[PDB]
């Protein structure tokens, strides 16, 4: 089957205002490249190239502007826009269109993903056709994420968007794999006590359904934030750590692109010229002349 | 007689791309708040009301959006555009009609400074109603700046441009105090080998006549840039660690109106209300009811 | 003349494991180890004369460490503090070290960085009568001594972490004491922890209208290491400055240096064991760099 | 069918002086634990519990006061002392009684691990039965380190020590592990150029004779070291950031033991007792009455 790629960059509000007054958030950069290039490779390497970012009226000609339809990097790219931030699975809604009859995807544009393996993890999620696959990932501050809950066998029994009591340390993570019921679990919803259409009330749809799988996102990755100013440094910390020992990027959508096959060396090249006497540029030139494993 | 301001947030080029390809380096944030923030706050505190922001075509009109008219804060912004990045002393040229018969003062829309006293360091170069003042500060690469000689006895006596053998370590920090022959000086100026007009050959100009005054920004001062993305980090963490330790704000432009009894405690609370929800707001709704000295 | 003394205690067990194989001010903020900091405060007030109090376990280390101080043209000396009886326990265990002299108690772990802070403390070591205390505005104040102020900005009250604080304005890990301090610790009282107080000496001149509080402004930097998290971000500090200004701060060699205490044949010898490193190397360039 | 450990915890001879004038590099914390800790639990997740620790005359007995028998754990310790720092390779000298007849594993007491499947990684090099294994991870700066050469069907082909011109971005982890010729090629060793008994040199031994195995330690993984006093302090904002965002800790040996049914629930209560009064005692607790994937 095929499986299409949707990223939700909401927005903020004024919560990190005046920081985020010139730019939204999800324009901003963790370190060395725009914090959309995370989820974006996150996507791609799950093995989809077709993508619809989503975001506010303001903010998506901006991105559109940023990444263009993705034919430099192999992606077919495409975008709409959220009027008012009404939930996030809204996105099912307005991407109806765009997902059609196929499996889908969904990604928040401000979720940061690192670690080994990363591609086996999210292939056995790619791999399902029927149900949805989300992933568990113990935090210290559950309460302000939807919370897993499970039983002594390990089977998922509960969901609850920000309990006051949390049932688990298990938030569910910004990364949704679905099957074709979603569209219309989406258009059935009806507005929270905040006046939101939660995604966790479509996970509950699944669960509720026996067709929910909770994979457990081990304490071996990272799964990082952007929501405060704090984490935001914290989390360009991070990546500059990670950078600098190793001489090596995180989600790098060029190199994503180049070692799935879907852009060639000649393709690569060309992208690496714009931006030759930067550090970004000198980067995506030396992967063509070595072997990284 | 009266001093005038001028920021110049000028363009990084292409050198913090693909970073900046969404939002340009003086338009990000600082932490909590934005870049700009920082040098017109410094402004602020040398007594300067009436400031002209300069950047590139693209970025004058999203500086206007972020500071408007500059009322609300008891200031007086005005906006002009460097069509191309010709060198730093044009800003005299751009300003020319701005400056008039006036004093003046300029300062690098990505220069941050913190520390003790900082208004009577300024006050000294503010109260010189002739000749010109600019400070000097240790750094481990002086080779990257403006740098100024020392005889024995701690006099001036020469400066160059990013010189490949640095004469000291001592490097002439982007602040800048100018009496009224600043713009004859600015329109003898022809481009320097590397196409620029220098700021430097503004200064030696200056300290050819006797008229320079070299003032050290002692080491109990931080003098930040924002050159690199590593830097960039390191200016979050270190105002993040100041603010965090003293629940008080560094360059929080409303606070220093405040204080400077340019806006009145009604007028800040106007300008609290709508930021009420997150700690910017609630900040300024605290310095209402708190003595801090 | 005054005497100082650095006071660098148990930690506890707080920071353990951490600090279960070595006391906390000997761990390094950055490139130093944290009592450089507070040893070079007390330099910086001029301040020649230092009692080194810590546990008895640690007190060989600190002494090993740093020995009598001649080399950096200081007079150093050790006693033990047996149990954490509190902090003003310093001038009883250090009552003839004091002898008839003013002196001063700084916090191991207690960090400052700033401009004029030469005059800060000038100010207050100058003092020949009662007592003077540093005021500093803090987003926790419940943590610390507290010191309130009237509107006419006068001292009024202090308490020791207060559960209801009446200002932001907590009192730093720095004190200049005159020949009274020694009688009033002789008569406190253990509180309801069961510690003698420096809060309660403070009190005591505060009462008798002989303590000066001095603001430490927002422009100064009052780093303290309580947590595994601050000592993190105290290192990021140091280490942010350093690299940006080629000049460390707290290196004592450097503050002996330039307060005449030793000389530059003196400083090149402290320099030859160090100079395959950077702080060698760095003791090195001041012998040759004029710095302002 | 024992493997044993041994940490090699050397001197750092004034490199990091004065610093660590008053304590070993190894004693020093990262973050909220000593150094050793860290490559403690890495030999811990690799299966073994009987382990030699090797350090300086000074610094051994510091060791010994720290970690004690190891029996409160569900180790074996012992000590012994290395007097002059003349190669890692000596640690199989020093070490050859302890090993006696078995198996063995040698790490170094700065290295730092983390990532997924690390029992995994660690179990596949620690279930041989023969040869010796080695872990290449893409570094920035090679020439700092052992470099491992590929052909190009991936077949290790040579071994350098801080090549001047690295051959590869690919350095050898401090981590080994070793079948029971060690012992005797260490033996036979004679001193390189700078008078260093060389790790490396054993590893090429092996290598000459087709018997050993190269795995690759993905980019997905952090080794960070501990090298300079700014990557020390890089690492312990790395593990700060981890463990504050999950609430779990990174190379706890009490919880790996635990993990591994080396002592039971009351044993860990037992050692939680007397840090009862602190975050690492009270995550001990925690972790006796919560499931954690
Ligand atoms: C280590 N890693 C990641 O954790 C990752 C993060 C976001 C998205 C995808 C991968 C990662 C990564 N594994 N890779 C290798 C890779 C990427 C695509 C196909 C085959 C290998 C990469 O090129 N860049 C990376 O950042
Ligand atoms: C400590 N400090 C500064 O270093 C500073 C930095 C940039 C611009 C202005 C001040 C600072 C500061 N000194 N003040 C106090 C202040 C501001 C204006 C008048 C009188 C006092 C402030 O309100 N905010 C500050 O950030
Ligand atoms: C900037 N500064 C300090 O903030 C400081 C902090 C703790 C102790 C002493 C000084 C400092 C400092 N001002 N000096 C200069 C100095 C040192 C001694 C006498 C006069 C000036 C220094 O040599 N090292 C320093 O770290
Ligand atoms: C995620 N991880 C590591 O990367 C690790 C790092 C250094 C040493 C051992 C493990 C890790 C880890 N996987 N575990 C789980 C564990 C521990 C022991 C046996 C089986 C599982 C753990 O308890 N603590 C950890 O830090
Ligand atoms: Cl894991
Ligand atoms: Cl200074
Ligand atoms: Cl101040
Ligand atoms: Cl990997």
């Amino acid at each position: 089957m095929k499986r299409k790629g949707i990223i939700l960059a909401g927005g903020s509000g004024t919560r990190l205002h005046p920081a985020t007054l010139a730019i939204s958030k999800q324009l901003l950069p963790v370190y060395d490249k725009p914090m959309i290039y995370y989820p974006l490779s996150t996507l791609m390497l799950a093995g989809i190239r077709e993508i619809l970012i989503i975001s506010t009226p303001q903010d998506t000609p901006r991105f559109q502007q940023l990444l263009g339809d993705g034919s430099n990097w192999g992606l077919d790219l495409q975008y709409a826009v959220q009027p008012s931030p009404d939930g996030l699975a809204q996105a099912f809604l307005i991407g109806e269109s765009f997902i059609g009859n196929d499996l889908s995807a969904l990604v928040l544009g401000d979720n940061l993903y690192y670690g080994h393996d990363f591609h086996e993890l999210l292939g056995s999620a790619s791999q399902r056709q029927t149900g949805a696959s989300v992933f568990a990932y113990h935090v210290l501050d559950p309460e302000r994420y939807g919370v897993v809950e499970f039983d002594q066998g390990g089977k998922a029994i509960s969901l609850e968007e920000k309990p006051l009591e949390p049932k688990s340390n298990y938030a569910v993570t910004g990364l949704y794999f679905y099957d074709q019921q979603v569209v219309d679990i989406a258009r059935d919803l009806k507005p929270s006590p905040r006046g939101e259409l939660e995604i966790t009330d479509v996970n509950r749809a699944y669960l509720e359904r026996g067709q929910l799988s909770v994979e457990i996102m081990g304490r071996g990755y990272a799964w990082l934030d952007t929501g405060t100013h704090d984490s935001l440094l914290e989390a360009g910390q991070f990546i500059a750590t990670l950078e600098n020992r190793q001489g090596l990027k995180v989600a790098c959508p060029e190199e994503i692109a180049y070692r799935q096959k879907w852009i060639d060396a000649a393709q690569l090249e060309k992208l690496a010229a714009p931006l030759a006497k930067n550090g970004y540029g000198q980067y995506l030139k030396r992967l063509l002349t070595e072997t990284v494993y």
